[PDB]
């Protein structure tokens, strides 16, 4: 009834590279997790869907395949591996999000995190399904229903609160840099009878991150503070020589697992590379890993 996983995210390869690529690319996925010592440690890959749009990234976003045309890719190369998908709601509407879901949940994906994007309804007439409604609706389909929670965001006790009394099973978290999913959690457990299992999400930073600066971008939120302190974390991580940055990382790591592992949620962890999946990257979540794994 809990997934009890350990997750790495593998984004779809892109739509131009073709196959015989795509699976080059996902052997060379493999072979780092041997050299890692992950063979056999992470039970899941979290396939994520896609946005069109460009959306404002400092990488350059071309088209991606589908995720269920890489989630076939994957099972190929990657046979230990199980499922697991986000989906985007708020574009499609109840009929065609129940024929996506189906279709996903047929082709073997075992958990679906719903997500939303703000969209205008004055106009863009024409009503898509918003993440919490679908949880409710589609429970029928979707045994593993999760949502996006974001612990810095300041009204996410009342949000995550109602998306569990909704129908949430699990929270997959932003990526973690810092402990304030600690406080949350705790406020949260005092604040409600709710014990969802938690996607801990923790993000590989390269030494890029220095020039290019995706993952600042991607936990942005404007005159937050938390967050701030968040984005000088990734700075001086991206500025540190390896075995400094690991030990940070570690460190962190090590705090948020100590304070969330006894307050009565099922914790599960979620592995992302933003820049992509590298070497570094795998030794980083198996130093992690040999911390703590769920099990």
């Amino acid at each position: 009834m809990t997934l009890n996983t350990v997750a790495l995210e593998l984004v779809p390869s892109n739509l131009d590279l073709g196959t015989a690529h795509a699976l080059a690319e996902l052997q060379k996925v493999r072979k780092l997790a041997v050299d890692a010592g992950l063979d056999g440690r992470i039970r899941h890959i979290m396939i994520p869907g896609m946005i069109e749009e460009d959306d404002g990234r400092p990488v350059e976003m071309k088209p991606k395949l589908d995720v269920l045309d890489y989630w076939e890719l994957v099972q190929r190369e990657l046979p230990d591996v199980r499922g697991l998908c986000t989906q985007v709601t708020s574009f499609l509407g109840e009929r065609s999000l129940r024929r996506r879901l189906t279709a996903l949940i047929q082709h073997g994906f075992e958990g679906i995190a719903f997500v939303g994007v703000p969209r205008t309804m004055t106009d863009g007439e024409g009503a898509g399904v918003a993440p919490t409604d679908a949880l409710s609706t589609f429970s029928h389909l979707v045994k593993h229903r999760g949502v996006i929670l974001i612990p810095t965001r300041d009204d996410e006790l009342s949000r995550f609160g109602f998306k569990c009394k909704e129908g949430a099973t699990f929270g997959m978290t932003q990526l973690l840099y810092s402990d304030a999913i600690v406080n949350f959690l705790t406020e949260f457990s005092r604040n409600t009878d709710h014990r969802p299992e938690i996607l801990l999400s923790f993000g590989f930073v390269p030494k890029m991150e220095s020039e290019v600066g995706l993952i600042d971008w991607l936990i942005q939120d404007p005159d937050n503070g938390a967050v701030a302190t968040e984005q000088q974390f990734v700075r001086r991580l991206a500025a540190s020589e390896p075995a400094q940055k690991r030990a940070q990382m570690l460190d962190l790591y090590k705090r948020v697992i100590d304070g969330v592992i006894d307050l009565g949620f099922p914790v599960s962890l979620h592995f992302e590379a933003p820049y992509g999946v590298s070497a570094p990257a795998f030794e980083t979540f198996a130093a992690m890993l040999d911390y703590w794994a769920p099990d």
